[PDB]
Order: structure tokens, then sequence, then C-alpha cells
């Protein structure tokens, strides 16, 4: 009833589609164990992209590492660790890293949204 | 609901004291509140050296993210001390508690299905 453990023992996955390149997502409470809602960790490589896209479901975030490009429906804003992102449903949104170094954030979402 | 995004350092944002009969030396910042949340919240919490979350128990879930420092982590058998970088899954119903053993602030990010409050 109780699961702790290292985050980046996980096994991250990496996703390279026609919309997002140069990412490794790791779940972290994925949908085996959730009642509500799932929470996993993005690293994104340097130049890596995951595009501007939009969903029916809300998304919490929280920048750990980096300097993330953050893509919004006009325009971009660039964050650093220790910013918290809330993305209303609906809202355009997508990620960047122009920097040198791997960024990482958490994500969490509903679980009508998946893992 | 509303649309748009927010961006916001965590830190700008106003702590809160806890103190309660299980709770003593917590602050914690509500990063995205009741206010705006449709379905779950985001907390801040920050352990003062010495500061204890007693063992409880609540009907919801709790998933935790460790952002700085040695978190000790009560169990309903024993105790085990996690760092920055580790994740925790609480079940609901499952005894937990927390504390800070060391001589500096230890910070993890806290959320709750919001029925669970802020
Ligand atoms: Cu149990
Ligand atoms: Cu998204
Ligand atoms: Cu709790």
């Amino acid at each position: 009833g109780m699961i702790l453990k290292r985050a980046y023992d996980v096994t991250p996955q990496k996703i390279s589609t026609d919309k997002v390149r140069g990412v490794r997502k790791r779940v972290l409470i994925g949908l085996k164990d959730a009642p509500n809602f799932v929470m996993r960790l993005f690293t994104v490589e340097p130049g890596g992209l995951i595009d501007r896209a939009s969903h029916p479901w809300e998304e919490e975030i929280f920048v750990l590492k980096g300097k993330l490009t953050v893509l919004k429906e006009q325009g971009e804003e660039t964050v650093e660790e220790g910013f918290y992102i809330f993305v209303e449903p609906n809202e355009i949104h997508g990620f960047r890293n122009d920097t040198d170094s791997e960024v990482e954030f958490l994500c969490l979402i509903p679980k009508e949204g998946g893992e």
C-alpha cells in the first residue's frame, strides 16, 4: 500500500513520433496503481521537442532540472527548475529544450489521459 | 472551465505554517489549488529540521515527489529514509507519516485528489 522508489531507476521510454523527438518518458505512478491521476517524469534531450497539441484533460507540471521552453498557442515562454505549470483543459501547449543539457519535468494528468 | 496556462516560480507562492495535533515544524505552498484544479491539487511541503507529520491515514491516495533533502517516511511497520529524486505512492487508507531528522529543510511535492482538500 506504499511504493517508495528512485525515479531514475524506472526505465525510460524513448518517444519518437511526428510530433515528439528527443524525449524520454518514465511512468512513475501509472494506471496499475493510480485511482485518479498518473505521475510521469519527462526528460527532454538538447534540441528535443514536444510539438504543440491539446487534449481534453488538464496537465500539472513541475520543472525539476534545466531551462524548459514552453510553447503556447501564441509564442513561447522559458521557465526553469522550480517552476510549476498548470495547463488548462484544451489549451495548446508543447515544449522544447534549446539548451545544451537535459531538461526534466514532472507531469501529472487525470487517468482518462492514459499513462 | 477557464482557458490558459499558469507558469510560476513555486517559491513565489506564499507558504502557510501547518500546526495540528499531528503536524509540527511544517510549512506548505498551495501551487495548484482548489480554486483552479478540476481534479487534483499540487502542494509543496517544507519540513523544518526536527519537523514531524505523524502517522495517519485518510480515504484518498497521495502522490509524492521528493525535491530536496533526506525525508524519513513512517510506515505502518517501521520507517525508511529516501532522498531527492524519489517518488512515493500512498494508497487510500494506508498509514504513513514523515519526519526530518536532518539539520536542513526537506521539500517534497504532494498531490491528492481535490476531494481531500488542499
Ligand atoms: Cu497497507
Ligand atoms: Cu499535454
Ligand atoms: Cu497523508
